[PDB]
């Protein structure tokens, strides 16, 4: 704030003469020792070219007002000067004085054009190491669709990376039009040095996914599909077997999202009709998730099979359909080793009872139980009344309750799944400065960055939601306290 707040100021015996307010900021003639302007609670400057000849330094200082003894240090010297850039670093009370003065013998101007002023470690060595069974702790990572984030040219995201975790997911580059983004022309080198780094770093690979509905990543020869039904399917079946076959071959593929939210988000809950090409280019039929199925455990019959979902964790209309497709496939030998839930939660719901009961529903049917895609909006706009009780910036208080929230969830599912039936929980992403959430919620979000939804923050450094997910694997009570 350079219009308002400010005054003249004299430390020495010689007095000041004010301040001006201009376009430019705030100007104060440097009439002797000690003459300055200050504010009440790293600048921009411009002298004029009498202070240059006077040979008068620059003093940022501050002090405490009444108690007026109480830094001294800093100093920028007239040498250092010609718009500048000048910068100063028992500081904490519950009035500061601060501003700049000039120091010696003055004269001419000082133009001040603006004024600026500006670590939590969770004490987890390892986060993989703490897992009560030997189940995957893994992580999203971006690859080649992301220039800045890149798993392989980001030094951050790698030591992240190999801190904590030791399973991966592609967060885009293994989705169908990236594979195959045009008719029988197999993309495989991203993907590949992609594998070849988990290797090197004794990490499993989780393919993410061989079908799914959504229109961004559905080859364009296939939405625009204009030949028959079966002839269709043919084409989802090599899609399918050249994928898995490559990544047989590879190696260090362990499973795969075979079939990835074919279910509508109506109740009751169906597959999806007119927004799925599958559906639609199948002939009307959701045939092609069972036949998905059959042709990746065909091609590689060790790979672990999931069908992946968001909302199945809720208990209701979407996990009854889920449940049934299990069941519908089991009666018909229909492969299928394992459920994702995609586990998108909120702060307080869904409840821990309900994830407890889905979750329990896919054990019970003897599959694996997969968390895939974790995370903890702090926002969100179906949550909470949003946005009644929005939190912008972030807290203290609603990072630990993530802390709490996360706790709550591992610990629900190390509590539901048995140790053999464990596929792994994973969380959708490293660092906050790049969640998807907030480019999803954009809109309502007014696009800030502010569902803070992960283990780090923008600066890579720990979150409470470490701690909380290190204290479910560990069996330390869950709170939203320190
Ligand atoms: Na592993
Ligand atoms: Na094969």
């Amino acid at each position: 704030d350079m219009a308002n707040g400010w005054r003249g100021n004299a430390s020495g015996s010689t007095s000041h003469s004010g301040i001006t307010y201009s376009a430019d900021g705030v100007t104060f003639a440097a009439l002797g020792d000690g003459v300055g302007a200050v504010f009440d609670i790293a600048m921009v400057v411009n002298v004029s070219a009498e202070f240059k000849a006077s040979e008068a330094n620059l003093q940022i200082f501050a002090q405490l007002k009444e108690d007026w003894s109480k830094e001294w240090d800093c100093l920028a010297a007239s040498s250092e000067l010609t718009d500048l850039t000048l910068t100063c670093t028992k500081f904490n009370q519950t009035d500061v004085q601060v501003g700049i003065q000039a120091k010696g013998t003055p004269a001419g101007t000082i133009t001040i054009k603006s004024v600026t002023i500006t670590a939590y470690s969770a004490n987890v060595d390892h986060l993989r190491d703490l897992a009560p069974s030997d189940f995957p702790i893994g992580v999203a990572v971006s690859n080649t669709d992301s220039a800045t984030y890149n798993l392989l040219t980001n030094s951050r995201e790698q030591a992240v990376v190999k801190k904590h975790f030791n399973h991966l997911t592609a967060g885009n580059i293994m989705k169908m039009s990236y594979m195959q983004p045009t008719e029988g022309n197999f993309n495989f080198t991203n993907a590949d040095a992609f594998v070849d780094w988990a290797t090197e770093n004794n990490m499993t690979v989780h393919g993410h996914a061989l079908v799914w509905h959504s229109d961004y990543q559905v080859p364009n020869f296939m939405k625009n599909w204009a030949g028959s039904a079966e002839d269709f399917l043919a084409a989802l079946d090599t899609h399918i077997t050249t994928i898995v076959d490559h990544y047989e071959a590879k190696g260090n593929l362990v499973s795969w999202d075979v079939v990835n939210e074919a279910i509508d988000d109506n109740s009751p809950a169906n597959f999806r009709t007119t927004d799925s090409a599958f559906y639609v280019k199948s002939g009307n039929s959701s045939v092609y998730i069972e036949r998905a199925f059959q042709t990746a455990r065909a091609a590689d019959p060790a790979v672990i099979l999931y069908y992946n979902d968001y909302n199945i964790e809720q208990n209701n209309a979407k996990t009854t359909k889920m449940v049934d497709m299990v069941k519908d496939f089991q009666a018909r030998s229909i492969p299928i080793d394992g459920v994702g839930f995609q586990m998108h939660v909120c702060m307080n719901y869904p409840s821990i009872a309900n994830i407890s009961a889905a979750m329990k529903k896919v054990v019970d049917l003897g599959l694996l139980v997969k968390i895939t895609e974790l995370d903890v909006a702090v926002n969100q706009p179906h949550c909470d009344a949003y946005p009644a009780n929005k939190i912008n910036p972030l807290t203290e208080a609603a990072q630990l309750a993530q802390k709490k929230r996360y706790c709550d969830v591992v610990k629900a599912y190390l509590d539901t799944v048995p140790v053999n039936q464990r596929g792994g929980i994973s969380v959708w992403g490293t660092t906050d400065a790049n969640t998807w959430l907030d480019g999803l919620y954009r809109e309502q979000f007014e696009d800030e960055k502010i569902s803070w939804p992960l283990l780090f923050d923008n600066n890579y450094n720990d979150k409470p939601a470490l701690r909380g997910f290190a204290d479910a694997l560990i069996g330390t009570q869950c709170t939203n306290t320190h």
